[PDB]
């Protein structure tokens, strides 16, 4: 069969989104909106989340689509993935993103690339990135020098024990983050947690 593309629809914050899907052509998990992403698109919709003027990046993005919300909002964007996504990617940015949003696309393969990233983003975004186990000391190594010391990290999952997503985020992710659950989706089973670096306490 032809490679094809699919296109879904969202209305987030009243900006339209139409994310396009790119299917048979190797993109694999990549080419697929999941449902943490719809989860945490809500989330910055219901809570007001201000990304104005913000230095924002997105780790594996996939599509696109969180990012390019966090740039219809007003943030200064970086949106990364690996090589493989970056086409789909451009294409859901110039799709999406209007002549005054700030959307750049570059890729970051975690813990090989993050020194090719500045230190000093305000906000880290990542939805539907803990899966692969293996990856897990590479993420956490990107988060801690992506953030910022007074930035902000949110990701947001589907739980699935058997990925590792309970290692993370109640082992290994602790350790150096002071990590909120921002909030818990019951219908979807997605978290979204937040996390600042984790600060000595003064007593
Ligand atoms: N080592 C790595 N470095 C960078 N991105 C990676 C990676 N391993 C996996 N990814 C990316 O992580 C994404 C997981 S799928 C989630 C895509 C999107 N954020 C969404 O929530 O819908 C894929 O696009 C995949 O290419």
């Amino acid at each position: 069969a032809d490679s094809y593309s699919e296109k879904s629809q969202f209305c987030f914050c009243g900006h339209v989104l139409t994310i396009t899907q790119n299917f048979g052509s190797r993109l694999g998990v990549a080419a697929r909106v999941w449902d943490a992403a719809l989860s945490l698109c809500n989330y910055f919709e219901s809570q007001n989340v201000d990304f104005r003027g913000k230095k924002v990046i997105e780790l594996g993005a996939g599509t696109g689509i969180v990012g390019i919300l966090a740039a219809l909002q007003g943030g200064d964007v970086t949106i990364t993935d690996l090589p493989l996504a970056l086409e789909q990617i451009q294409g859901n940015v110039q799709a999406n993103v209007p002549a005054g949003g700030q959307a750049q696309v570059r890729a970051l393969s975690w813990g090989i690339d993050h020194h090719v990233f500045p230190a000093n983003y305000d906000l880290v975004l990542g939805a539907d990135i803990v899966y692969l186990e293996p990856t897990f000391p590479l993420l956490l190594g990107t988060l801690q020098h992506l953030c910022r010391p007074h930035g902000t990290i949110y990701l947001a999952s589907k739980m699935r024990k058997e990925h590792g997503t309970e290692s993370f985020f109640q082992h290994l992710l602790p350790q150096h983050f002071q990590l909120e659950l921002a909030q818990r989706d019951e219908d979807e089973n997605v978290n979204i947690y937040r996390a600042r670096h984790r600060e000595p306490r003064p007593a």
